C-alpha cells in the first residue's frame, strides 16, 4: 500500500507531465497521494497561470463576510456577517490597515502560534465564493475554468445526462481569515490555486479516519449535532491543532505559497487560514474514483447547508433514497 501513513505530498510535475490533468491525478493516486486528504502540486517553471496581477483592483466582493467567533480559543463557531460591497482595492487596503493587517512575526510556525492564541478575538472580513476567474485564456495546462465539468463524468461512468455547470470561485483572504472543518460537496475532489499574495495554512484529516473527526466534533458541538446529523456541512466548526492532538485525531498540517497548487480529495476533511491578503481560486471536480464517495455522501438535511443548483441532480442520481428528504432541506 503506498504513503500507509497518509502523509502529505508535494508533486514537482515537468512540463511535459502538466499537459493531461486527469492522468497526473490519476499519477498522484497510484504513489498514494489520495490517503493524506491533501496534496501540493508545484508547477513547472515555464507554466504561468497570467501574465500579470497588475489590473485585478477593480474586480467587485459583493458581500465580504465578517467572521465573528464563539467559544474558546481552540474549539470555536464563526459566524459570517454580511458587509457593504467593496473592490478588491478597496479590500487590499483594508486587509494592510493597522487593524488587519498580519503581526510582525518569526516564521510560518510563530504566525501559526499567534493565529490560535488570538484568532476569536478579532473578526477579520472574507471575500469569499465569487464566481470568476483568474486564469488567461490562453493558459492550457491546469486551467481551472477550462475543466471537464462533474456533470460529463457522471454522464461518462454512469451513462446518464443531467442539467448544471460547474464554475470556479474566487477567494480573497486577509489575516485571521479562516475556513473552517469540512468535506467538498457530495465528497468532491477540489483543486485551489494561490494566485498572490500571503500564505494559507491548510490542516487535513486522511479520509479513512473522517469519522474520528465527525465523532469528536460532535462531541464538541454538543447542541449543533442534535440539530443536524451532518453538522459539518454548515461549514462553521473550527478545532485547532493541540485539541485534534489531546484528542488523538490523525491529522497533518502543509503551508500552500502563491504560485501553488492543493487538491483535496473525496472525503479528506480540512480548514485552514490565511496568513495575509492574498487571492484563491477553486473548484471542485470529479473522477472515477469519486463515484463510490458520491454515493455514501453524508447530506444536511436541518436546512442550514443550501448549496448549489447542480447539487440536485447528484443527490438524485447517486442518492435516490436521500433525494426527497434533502430536497425538504433545500426549500
Ligand atoms: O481557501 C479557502 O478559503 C477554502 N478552500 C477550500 O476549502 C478548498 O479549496 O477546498
Ligand atoms: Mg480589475
Ligand atoms: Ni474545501
Ligand atoms: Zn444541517
Amino acid at each position: 500500500a503506498q504513503n500507509p501513513n497518509c502523509n502529505i505530498m508535494i508533486f514537482h510535475p515537468t512540463k511535459e507531465e502538466f499537459n493531461d490533468f486527469d492522468k497526473y491525478i490519476a499519477y498522484m493516486e497510484s504513489q498514494g497521494a489520495h490517503r493524506a486528504g491533501l496534496a501540493k502540486i508545484i508547477p513547472p517553471k515555464e507554466w504561468k497561470a497570467r501574465e500579470t496581477y497588475d489590473n485585478i483592483s477593480e474586480i467587485l466582493i459583493a458581500t465580504p463576510l465578517q467572521q465573528v467567533a464563539s467559544g474558546r480559543a481552540g474549539v470555536f463557531t464563526q459566524y459570517h456577517k454580511k458587509k457593504k460591497a467593496m473592490t478588491v482595492g478597496e479590500y487590499r487596503h483594508l486587509a494592510n490597515s493597522k487593524k488587519y493587517q498580519t503581526p510582525p512575526h518569526q516564521n510560518f510556525e510563530d504566525l501559526e502560534r499567534k493565529y490560535w492564541k488570538n484568532r476569536i478575538y478579532n473578526s477579520p472580513i472574507y471575500g469569499a465564493d465569487i464566481s470568476g476567474s483568474l486564469f488567461d485564456e490562453n493558459t492550457k495546462q491546469w486551467n481551472l475554468g477550462h475543466l471537464g465539468t462533474i456533470q460529463d463524468l457522471l454522464e461518462k461512468e454512469c451513462g446518464v445526462v443531467i442539467e448544471g455547470v460547474n464554475t470556479p470561485y474566487l477567494y480573497f483572504g486577509m489575516w485571521k481569515t479562516t475556513f473552517a472543518w469540512h468535506t467538498e460537496d457530495m465528497d468532491l475532489y477540489s483543486i485551489n490555486y494561490l494566485h498572490l499574495g500571503e500564505p494559507k495554512t491548510w490542516y487535513v484529516v486522511p479520509p479513512e479516519h473522517g469519522q474520528r473527526l465527525e465523532r469528536l466534533a460532535r462531541e464538541l458541538f454538543p447542541g449543533s449535532s442534535r440539530g443536524c446529523g451532518a453538522f459539518l456541512r454548515h461549514k462553521v466548526a473550527l478545532i485547532s491543532p493541540t485539541v485534534l492532538k489531546e484528542n488523538g485525531i490523525p491529522f497533518n498540517r502543509i503551508t500552500q505559497e502563491a504560485g501553488e497548487f492543493m487538491v483535496t480529495f473525496p472525503y479528506g476533511y480540512h480548514a485552514g487560514f490565511n496568513h495575509g491578503f492574498n487571492c484563491a481560486e477553486a473548484i471542485n471536480f470529479a473522477t472515477p474514483r469519486w463515484i463510490d464517495y458520491g454515493k455514501m455522501a453524508s447530506q444536511c438535511s436541518c436546512g442550514e447547508a443550501r448549496v448549489t443548483f447542480s447539487m440536485d441532480a447528484f443527490v438524485r442520481i447517486l442518492q435516490p433514497e436521500r433525494y426527497d428528504l434533502w430536497k425538504r432541506g433545500q426549500d
